[PDB]
């Protein structure tokens, strides 16, 4: 039931839903010379509608938006980055042109500025250090640290107990690591922790490509990355 990479062609958006007023995006785009799906999370927010990640790239996130005006039929009137690479901020130039408030960390706004991609518009206060939390309409915002990246937020929706770890949880089938070149190897499994203390009653947990799971995504990703550092 869940989409997989396989079902969706480039360009193309799926949305599942999770619980009562919360959805996932499913896109796909390539990335050296494979196609991977990617995740990112939809939340109602009263009669608005809250994004977490674009669905990378211009294209994809266009087809979200159409997507989302089908099925749902409620405006996308604000969206969150939850880092700086292009799954996460490629195609805010749509959303800003479809009339969304963009916001992302200050620190993911400089990072994708000095990387040359698509900045998001508003800063986020209150997320300087690691362990630091703040509310955003119907979700809260967590910094855990550095892992994936050094600027990667993940996003907790009470309401429904779904976890958003984007790129810094892997799914369970993944054993390999993918793309780290911005990522700190050793921070990440502290990261880990962190966001396991933090939300330790999360029912659902969506990493940033492939199949939801539960809490047992954290121990997998930590034991991903501490084999990848031996
Ligand atoms: C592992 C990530 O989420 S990194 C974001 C990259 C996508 C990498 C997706 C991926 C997933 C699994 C295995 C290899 C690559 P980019 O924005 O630079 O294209
Ligand atoms: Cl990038
Ligand atoms: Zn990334």
């Amino acid at each position: 039931e869940y989409p997989t990479v396989s079902e969706i062609p480039v360009g193309e958006v799926r949305l599942y839903q999770i619980a009562d007023g919360v959805w996932s995006h499913i896109a796909t785009q390539s990335f050296d010379g494979a196609v991977y799906p990617s995740n990112g999370l939809i939340v109602r927010d009263g009669d608005e509608l809250l994004l977490i990640d674009t669905a990378w790239g211009a294209k994809n996130t266009a087809a979200l938006l159409a997507e989302i005006e089908k099925q749902i039929g409620l405006p996308v009137t604000r969206a969150v980055s939850t880092h700086f690479h292009d799954d996460r901020v490629g195609g805010v130039d749509v959303l800003r042109a479809a009339g969304v408030a963009t916001y992302a960390s200050p620190s993911t706004r400089r990072l994708a500025e000095v990387e040359g991609n698509e900045i998001p518009t508003h800063s986020l206060e209150g997320l300087s250090s690691s362990g630091d939390a703040v509310r955003f309409g119907p979700v809260e915002l967590f910094y855990p640290g550095a892992a994936h990246s050094t600027d990667n937020l993940v996003v907790y929706v009470p309401s429904a107990s779904v976890l958003y770890g984007g790129c810094a949880i892997y799914e369970l089938s993944r054993t390999s690591a993918g793309n780290v070149a911005d990522a700190d190897l050793a921070e990440w499994p502290t990261s880990i922790e962190r966001i396991q203390q933090h939300y330790p009653e999360a029912q659902f947990v969506i990493p940033g490509h492939g199949l939801p799971g539960g809490l047992d995504l954290l121990k997998h990703t930590t034991n991903v990355v501490k084999a990848h550092t031996n």
